[PDB]
């Protein structure tokens, strides 16, 4: 089986009243995420992560001017592509809030979004020990990685 | 082949007060980790529950040692019906120098993860003096592993 | 099919005036990349994740050679290991400048140096949102993941 890597990264800055949404899951926090988009990081990384095991460039190459619309064409131009997903692995960097309990949520709507089960979806959550703009709470981070297959029928 | 992708991540702040614990290898030093705090080791356990779809460490480890916690971790992965091909981390440290103490690190790994030494990796980087990392405020771990879910 | 993963990481400091190099690239720009090679953050990372792979160690268990010579050198051992590579992701974070352009060119100086076909290389681009030194302009980041089969068969 013609076995492809991929991992992919991203940032965001927190910032006073605007929502956090995490995974496509909004969580309840006085700060929340800026970007160009609803700034998932998490589906984000995941997307580029995707786009990396087929070689098919980033996300800026494909999106440029919500993030689970993106995650769905990604895998729609991955599958066209010919490839298959395996699994995915994630890890989302906040000092807060606590996020296990909406890990869950995450893990469906990316399993959804990916035509996979649950049991090929994770998703893990870290603080980073009060260092950095990370551990001051100034930003929030993902990394995934991702598995796929060319076929090979 | 039923092949699954896990990466992991960890971090401590590094002070006077505790000794320096990577890959259970105690490195002699005047700093050490801060949380028994062993980035390295953590970072692999992650990972290995990552790859397994079993969430992460706070789902499964609420007086154990981190060694202790990797072993308990390789037990719920083989469990779960999965088999480890190898792993491959990284550890950030400005200082200092992890080189002659890498192969007690990979040692202390395969045994805990029932490996041979040769699917076992360890690396290590100085951050340049950049960020908290590099003015050895902290350490980090980064650590990819690939399993394989049987599939017998 | 025995696979394995490997991963790799390295950073440099920006600093004005000297030439800014990343995966054999040159890019103008006012800042260039400070270390005592040639300083290409996104070469290494793909060396290191290559050496880590193949369990061979690290860049420093290795090694007037750039860091072209060195990432051939890397596939030479980890073919002479029994190796074959499946294949190569990666991110760069700059803030700036844009490496769109430049990321063809990339990916052609990295297959080339691993004898892969282009569609086995990819090459990511991200900013870090202005957070950090990475942020400021003060470094520059590489990550990279790479698969390879231990034959084997
Ligand atoms: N230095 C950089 C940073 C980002 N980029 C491109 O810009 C797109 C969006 O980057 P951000 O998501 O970091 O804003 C990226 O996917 C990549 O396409 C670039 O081409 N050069
Ligand atoms: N923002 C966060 C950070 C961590 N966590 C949980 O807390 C546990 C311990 O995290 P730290 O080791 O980073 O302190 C994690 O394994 C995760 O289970 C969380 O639920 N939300
Ligand atoms: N704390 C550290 C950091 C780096 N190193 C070694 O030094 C080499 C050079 O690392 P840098 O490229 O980050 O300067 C690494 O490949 C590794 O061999 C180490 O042995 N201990
Ligand atoms: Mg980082
Ligand atoms: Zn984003
Ligand atoms: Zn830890
Ligand atoms: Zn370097």
């Amino acid at each position: 089986m013609d076995v492809r890597i991929g991992q992919g990264y991203d940032v965001h800055q927190l910032v006073e009243g605007r929502p956090l949404i995490i995974g496509g899951v909004t969580i309840p926090y006085e700060r929340g995420l800026l970007g160009h988009s609803d700034a998932d990081v998490l589906l984000h990384a995941i997307t580029d992560a995707l786009f990396g095991a087929a070689a098919l460039g980033d996300i800026g190459r494909h999106f440029s001017d919500d993030s689970r619309v993106l995650l769905r064409a990604c895998a729609e131009r991955v599958k066209a592509a010919g490839f298959t997903i395996q699994n995915v692995d994630s890890t989302v960097i906040a000092q807060a809030p606590k996020l296990a309990p909406h890990i869950d949520g995450m893990r469906a709507n990316i399993a959804a979004d990916l035509g996979l089960p649950l049991e090929r979806v994770n998703v893990k959550a870290k603080t980073n020990e009060k260092l950095g703009y990370l551990g001051r709470g100034e930003g929030i981070e993902a990394q995934a990685a991702a598995l796929l297959v060319k076929q090979g029928g």
